[PDB]
Formats: structure tokens, C-alpha cells, sequence
């Protein structure tokens, strides 16, 4: 199962940094939702959830298809609230409608992470939608009421590594878990990538209680909470480590989530040799606008 990136007929750069801008437009303008949290975190959400259904052992799933536009994966409970994302985009794409549904959404949680001023997320073009019946089945998202030994497998399909797992979880610091949506109970939240997931692990003080839905989950004295799957990066020994690096340098939880990011965006993904390099889109902020 091969697929090979295809740039959108006639397109570079240029083309793209307006699509950017359009999504960063946006986010600045639509800033009530959710509490005034903004679009920024359910679009970095909706990016993974479009990777992570990836299959390192067959190249089944992935963000290459665009295939969430469908509505066997669109409607996964795993993808409970990702149609408020799916929806922000929509009059994105009927701006631009040359770009495929995969560059659009993995576009879109870039653009999030950079416009919440995050590191900047090299990207590249070139998925290309694929039909219905490429489909991934529902139940390829992680659980949260599981441990360590279970995160570390679920991401060996995914090919990623203990530091890979540790720096993607740090996106964790954005937006808030909803009830309705996860049977998880919001806590405190803001809509600015930091390092403050590893902070508030190792800082604050923690109590596993039960939810009105019934799943567990670890709530701070500050009004914070942690999934389990959160709070089991500081129960593995090796996971310890490297939140506490975290926790402790801004800016190599700031490069190994660009890198790591990157990864799970293009993960099942053929770069012919002379496809273009990656786009490193300019801000809002960095053009004036
Ligand atoms: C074990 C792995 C993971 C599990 C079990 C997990 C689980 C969850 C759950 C239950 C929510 C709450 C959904 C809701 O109620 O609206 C959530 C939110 C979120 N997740 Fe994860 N997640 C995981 C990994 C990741 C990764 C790798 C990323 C990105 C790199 C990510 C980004 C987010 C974001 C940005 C939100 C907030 C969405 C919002 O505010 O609407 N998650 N996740
Ligand atoms: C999802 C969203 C916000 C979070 N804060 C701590 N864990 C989280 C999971």
C-alpha cells in the first residue's frame, strides 16, 4: 500500500501560506468558542485524530486520504467533537477548494500550533483524497483509562518512540477535555502551546477521583486535570525522565514536538525525490497582519 505524495495542480508556497492565513484569520475572529478558548485546540486534535488511525504494518489509515470527510470515521466515538473543526474549516475549503481534505486538515493543526505560538511545524503538500471505501474502521484512537505499557504499545503502530510519545502528549496543554464529548471531566485551560503539561505533572497536587461518567481521572487542589494516560508519563520511570527534561527546557519540548508533529502528519506518506521541500509557513504576527 503506497501512496504517493501529488502536489495540487499548478501550487507552491505562495499558494499555501494564503491558505494559511485564511485558517489563522479565522482563529483570531471565531475567539468565543468554547469558553474563549478559540478553534486552535480541536483543530491541533483534529490533526492528530486524522493521523493516528495510521498502520505502520499494512500503510492503512493515515492523514493521506482525507478519508475523516467520510462518515464512518467522522462519526467515531473517538471523534466525538471534531466536527466543531470540521465545520470552522469548511468555509476554509470553499475558499480554496484546490487543496486536498488531508492538506487542509494536517494544515490545520499547524497553522493552530503556530498561531498559538508554538514552534514552527515544517509541512508539506501533496495528500490526495482517496475514496469511502479506504475508510479506516472506528477504534484505532488511544483509550485514556489505560496505563504506560499501554501507551508505549499503542504508539509502536504509529512508529513512534518513548520521546516521540512524551513530546506529542504535550499538546495536552491545550483546550480542555469535555464530558459530553470523552467522558472526561474540563479542567483549567488555556489556548497558548507551552511546556505547562510537564510542569503541571511534576508541580501540582494530584488526586485520582471518579467522574460523573464514571472514568477516572486525576484532578489538582488548582482546578487541573490529567487522563490516566497523562498521569501514567510520570508512573514509567522512563516517561519520568523525559517530562522532566520537558518540564525543564522550553526549547527542546518546543524542536522535538516540531519534529515529532511533523512525523505523525506524514506518517504513510511517499515523497517522490522531487517533491518540494517543506513549507515553513509565516505567522500572522511575523507578517504584519
Ligand atoms: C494516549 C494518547 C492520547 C489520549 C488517550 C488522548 C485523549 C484525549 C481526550 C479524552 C481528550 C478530550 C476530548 C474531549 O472531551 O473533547 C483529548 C483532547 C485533546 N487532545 Fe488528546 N489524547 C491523546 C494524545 C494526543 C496527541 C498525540 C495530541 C496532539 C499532538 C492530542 C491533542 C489533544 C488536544 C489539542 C485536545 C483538546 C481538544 C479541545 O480542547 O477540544 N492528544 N485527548
Ligand atoms: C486533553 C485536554 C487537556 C488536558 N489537560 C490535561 N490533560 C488533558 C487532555
Amino acid at each position: 500500500l503506497v501512496h504517493v505524495a501529488s502536489v495540487e495542480k499548478g501550487r507552491s508556497y505562495e499558494d499555501f501560506q494564503k491558505v494559511y492565513n485564511a485558517i489563522a484569520l479565522k482563529l483570531r475572529e471565531d475567539d468565543e468558542y468554547d469558553n474563549y478558548i478559540g478553534y486552535g485546540p480541536v483543530l491541533v486534535r483534529l490533526a492528530w485524530h486524522i493521523s493516528g488511525t495510521w498502520d505502520k504494518h499494512d500503510n492503512t489509515g493515515g492523514s493521506y486520504g482525507g478519508t475523516y470527510r467520510f462518515k464512518k470515521e467522522f462519526n467515531d466515538p473517538s471523534n466525538a467533537g471534531l466536527q466543531n473543526g470540521f465545520k470552522f474549516l469548511e468555509p476554509i475549503h470553499k475558499e480554496f477548494p484546490w487543496i486536498s481534505s488531508g492538506d487542509l486538515f494536517s494544515l490545520g493543526g499547524v497553522t493552530a500550533v503556530q498561531e498559538m505560538q508554538g514552534p514552527k511545524i515544517p509541512w508539506r503538500c501533496g495528500r490526495v483524497d482517496t475514496p469511502e471505501d479506504t475508510t479506516p474502521d472506528n477504534g484505532r484512537l488511544p483509550d485514556a483509562d489505560k496505563d504506560a505499557g499501554y501507551v508505549r504499545t499503542f504508539f509502536q503502530r504509529l512508529n513512534m518512540n518513548d520521546r516521540e510519545v512524551v513530546a506529542l502528549m504535550g499538546a495536552h496543554a491545550l483546550g480542555k477535555t469535555h464530558l459530553k464529548n470523552s467522558g472526561y471531566e474540563g479542567g483549567g485551560a488555556n489556548n497558548v502551546f507551552t511546556n505547562e503539561f510537564y510542569l503541571n505533572l511534576l508541580n501540582e497536587d494530584w488526586k485520582l477521583e471518579k467522574n460523573d461518567a464514571n472514568n477516572e481521572q486525576w484532578d489538582s487542589k488548582s482546578g487541573y486535570m490529567m487522563l490516566p494516560t497523562d498521569y501514567s508519563l510520570i508512573q514509567d520511570p522512563k516517561y519520568l525522565s523525559i517530562v522532566k527534561e520537558y518540564a525543564n527546557d522550553q526549547d527542546k519540548f518546543f524542536k522535538d514536538f516540531s519534529k515529532a508533529f511533523e512525523k505523525l502528519l506524514e506518517n504513510g506518506i511517499t515523497f517522490p525525490k522531487d517533491a518540494p521541500s517543506p513549507f515553513i509557513f509565516k505567522t500572522l504576527e511575523e507578517q504584519g497582519l
